[PDB]
């Protein structure tokens, strides 16, 4: 059996909103530490991984290890059923059958039991994360979505570049082109909005805007988002939460 | 003549909100003690009915009856023309060329006068309404709005199960399924929250969830929603005006 | 060189939306005493002619006249790029290449610099103002947006009439029809609110719906619009930045 509790259906919800452009078929793995589970893109440029563990939830129970498949746009329409605050339960069985939702409210009415058949999903899991980038950044999520959700408006690629204490987005299109330069600094008032930049080797890398307004939607589960980059492998945004991670692989576009 | 001013216009705009997916000619009878009015809709399994009495008027004058037929579309578009909070005046003549819809205000301003163009509908008025229904249930109209929205979004049908003291609103389609069940209570803080069950026979219908989805824009009308059940006639659905109503009769789905 | 320092880019942001219906080429003339533009639609019944002085801006400097001219499509993507609050500053030299607008904020963070290139558009102006209009009046920006709004859904063509003391605006279509009549007043308790009219002749003029709808977004830049109607030239719409306008002239529907 598996039964899982999130004192609140919106964080399951949001999460679940992080994978929109995947393909919508996507493994979940459960285990007696949490929930892991990842999905790639048509294109393959991009890989949406999702650890949740233990304490993340409001109760847990795995006794036995479970894989169970579903289609991310019947479990997101699925998932438009409840008030943000209810307790939304994940019920399964030893071989699932199909996966159980059951919402709980504040008030003793309602019971709200949604089922979702489950398929079969061959988990081929990339393990694609590298132990040095050549530089890794940290900001407010809220930063890095109005920042991409305005390049995105000039060019259809953003550019990402490095250089010492220099954290430089730029949209080069057609109509017209902007830039927006940050700098790492603390702000002892809310270390919240502090900007943070380890810079090992400047990088220059460009990234599909379609990519990056996809991976922005992380911005509702963390006050922060950290982006490692590196010229050799896929760059990494990760937004943490409360013991755990999603985090957004992206290969930057080929030059040619 | 005829002179009958709502206090708020916001009624009138929801009633005719009522009327979204019926035959957009629709005739209203206005007789010595109030309005009435019904329509079908195309498939003939949707039948929408409204009275209004003369209480739930500022002021109301029928000095004969009159039978007045407008299209809800372009009535609908001329009810967009003012604040909820306009007291609204339909207007009209012994035989009527046009009916004369006179918007005021709180402010001694801006008199907007609209007409509308009659039209000449037959009227086939049905009366199918039961005495006795299977089984008469009441609960907050927000709580049926949620269920029926909820529920939508799994599969286009929606299947009511009445059992002693268990009411079940449950939808099965191919994506997954959900089930809701509520319980007769008396919540004594607020008799609204309150829900209210007689069961003479056990009941078990499918309805199309377009027309659910319909039926719960009356929502904006009352605090309660009634619902008669029964195996042999459509089922209604009722929203109570201050001395008067909005009923929506729905035939169940065949079985085959 | 050039640079025009609005204290928000909010004011800019709406004078481009009161641009939607030209042709989304428009030239803008900065002189020493500040910027005029100036464009015309397709159809070549609707003009729009824009004033902002020297005291509009936080800061202003011309050392020379540049005429810049813009894609309104592309300039209007650019200047969603920023808060309302942001000091918006446009820069260019000597002979443009291009025009810089840079986004400055409260917080001292995230140089937000945007680059649009500039177009070569032929400056044919037009000087279409009258001395004596028939008749002048001036009402709430407000009302006047919802009188347009309202009857703009009843038929393609409103009618202003105009005769001692009555103002009627008139919409009569094939579904209906409506009438909406104000009498000028002082209102003591804010004359903002107060409804202005001179007559020096009666006028009974028509426009195209789509156009007055296009001309009541300037709602957003002033509290007042100022109407002067006559029966030879087209008419103005006016609505008064702090020193400066916006200015819609449309030229009434042909009778035959």
């Amino acid at each position: 059996m598996l039964e899982a509790k999130f004192e609140e259906a919106s964080l399951f919800k949001r999460i679940i909103k992080g994978f929109k452009d995947c393909v919508q078929l996507v493994n979940f793995q459960c285990k007696e530490d949490g929930i892991i589970a990842q999905a790639v893109d048509d294109s393959r440029v991009l890989l949406v991984s999702l650890e949740i563990g233990v304490e993340a939830f409001q109760e847990y129970r795995c006794d036995h290890p479970v894989t169970l498949g579903m289609d991310l746009t019947s479990l997101s329409k699925i998932l438009r059923c409840g008030n943000n605050t209810d307790t939304l339960t994940l019920i399964a069985d030893n071989t699932p059958d199909s996966i159980i939702l059951l919402f709980e409210d504040t008030k003793k009415d309602r019971i709200a039991e949604y089922s979702l058949k489950l398929m079969d999903i061959d988990a081929d899991f990339l393990k694609i994360e590298e132990l040095q980038y050549d530089s890794t950044l940290s900001l407010p999520s809220s930063e890095f979505s109005k920042i991409v959700r305005d390049l995105s408006q000039l060019s259809d690629s953003i550019n990402i570049m490095i250089t010492k204490e220099t954290i430089k987005f730029v949209a080069d299109g057609d109509i017209g082109s902007g830039s927006v330069i940050i700098k790492p600094f603390v702000d002892m008032e809310h270390p919240e909005t502090s900007i943070k930049l380890e810079m090992d080797q400047p990088v220059d890398l460009t990234f599909g805007a379609k990519y990056l307004l996809d991976i922005i939607k992380g911005s509702s589960l963390s006050d922060r988002v950290g982006i490692r980059l590196s010229s050799e492998a896929p760059a990494l945004f990760q937004f943490d939460l409360k013991s755990g991670f999603l985090q957004f692989f992206l290969a930057p576009k080929f030059n040619d």
